């Protein structure tokens, strides 16, 4: 319980929710952090924290979901938050304003938000100039353990969605180390049909290609990101997919277009994908059956409701090699970045963890 923490979660990001819709709230968020108007984080990453994986460092494994930063505006920004890698996007192959607002909304009993942005995206011209400008930078930063991923969708009015995904591998793949195949997304219409077995495969055996054509210090991992809203069979066909294909790994979840039982939050009727807390235990349970049916051989970012040490353990120990948030951002502001990563520190010592990496996929070894 530092300072910070306090301070933001009762004073400041509630005065700043009060005057703000959450849609320029966000813009706000976005500007400051771009300018670097937060405090440098305090917290020093321990050793234990360290992750080795999709072929790169990670310095610690709490990274900011997509979303936040959808236009790669923010990113320097957000490494001096505390993140131990960041994700921008989705990005569209062409420019797009999204759906009409109001488009998001804040169900503060819920500590929840409900979103129908739509993708609006600058587009992978704009953000491939503006990770030109930085790419150096950037190279620096992951090698001394901040990675970067960009994650990829497609435009509303694309004929051909594999086309919209390949346009993205070729633009930002170089750009990226690793690259996320944004087939969740629950609004944008058809989109998770691309999440089925045959429409899958060809998806991604397009994608892959694409992928494996770029020069080797260019090339980036690829990830699929997930629904949490999968049937069994969904889950199958995706495991069985990806272990054919060698994707390099799993975003575990998206937004749920569930509405779980028991939400408080006047707008919990609104459409969209709801993120957060009424989301935390479903995507930590798509995480545990995605690791079983993938053997623990694929590795996994688990999202979704992390807003603690604990949260983030539980998503670990169900098979996440890393974890990522975003809506926690919205109700305790940057403090909760050092926050989870404290309280992840001491729950692995707690639980005699000798680092993240012994915690992985722990529960399912009994
Ligand atoms: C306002 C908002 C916008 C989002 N935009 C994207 C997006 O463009 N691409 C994507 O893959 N996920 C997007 N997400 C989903 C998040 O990346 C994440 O998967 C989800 O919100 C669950 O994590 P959380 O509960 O910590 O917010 C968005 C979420 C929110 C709340
Ligand atoms: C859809 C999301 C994003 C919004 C949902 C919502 O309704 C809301 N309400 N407040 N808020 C918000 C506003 C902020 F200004 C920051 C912020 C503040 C500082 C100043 O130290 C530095 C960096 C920041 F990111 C923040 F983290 C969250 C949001 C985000
Ligand atoms: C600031 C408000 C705090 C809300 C904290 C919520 C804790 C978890 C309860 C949501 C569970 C949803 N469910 C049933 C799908 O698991
Ligand atoms: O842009 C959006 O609406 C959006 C995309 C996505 O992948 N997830 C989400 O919750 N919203
Ligand atoms: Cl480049
Ligand atoms: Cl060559
Ligand atoms: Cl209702
Ligand atoms: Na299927
Ligand atoms: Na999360």
């Amino acid at each position: 319980a530092t300072g910070d923490e306090r301070f933001y979660a009762e004073h400041l990001m509630p005065t700043l929710q009060g005057l703000l819709d959450p849609e320029s709230a966000h813009r706000l968020a976005v500007r400051f952090t771009s300018l670097g108007l937060l405090p440098r984080a305090r917290f020093q990453d321990s050793d234990m924290l360290e992750v080795r994986v999709l072929g790169h460092k990670f310095r610690n494994p709490v990274g900011i979901a997509a979303g936040f930063d959808k236009h790669g505006e923010a990113v320097d920004g957000l490494y001096k938050m505390g993140f131990g890698f960041v994700e921008i996007g989705s990005v569209t192959p062409k420019p797009q304003e999204g759906n009409p607002r109001p488009r998001v909304f804040r169900l503060p009993e819920d500590q929840a938000v409900i979103n129908r942005y739509g993708f609006n995206s600058h587009g992978l011209s704009v953000v491939e100039h503006r990770l030109r400008a930085r790419q150096q930078k950037q190279a620096k930063l992951t090698e001394d353990g901040l990675p970067l991923g960009v994650n990829l969708g497609k435009n509303k009015t694309s004929v051909d969605a594999a086309e919209d995904y390949a346009e993205g591998v070729r633009v930002l793949g170089p750009l990226a180390d690793y690259l996320v195949v944004n087939v969740s997304s629950p609004n944008t219409a058809g989109l998770r049909s691309l999440q089925g077995k045959a429409e899958l495969r060809r998806l991604l055996t397009k994608v892959l290609q694409e992928r494996d054509g770029l020069r080797r210090v260019h090339r980036p991992a690829v990830l699929v990101k997930i629904a949490p809203d999968l049937t069994s069979q969904d889950k199958e066909d995706i495991a069985s997919v990806v272990k054919e294909l060698g994707i390099d790994g799993l975003i575990v979840t998206n937004t749920t277009v569930s509405r779980p039982a028991g939400l408080q939050g006047a707008l919990r009727s609104e459409t969209g994908g709801l993120s957060g807390k009424p989301l935390r235990d479903l995507s930590t349970q798509t995480i545990r059956e995605m690791y079983a049916l993938t053997q623990g051989r694929v590795p996994i970012i688990g999202v979704g409701g992390v807003s603690s040490g604990q949260d983030a353990l539980e998503k670990i120990r169900a098979g996440a090699s890393l974890v990522q948030l975003y809506t926690a951002l919205t109700f305790w502001g940057p403090p909760v970045v050092g926050k989870v990563k404290r309280e992840l520190e001491a729950l692995l010592k707690e639980q005699g963890f000798g680092g993240v990496t012994d915690a992985i996929g722990a529960d399912h070894r009994r």
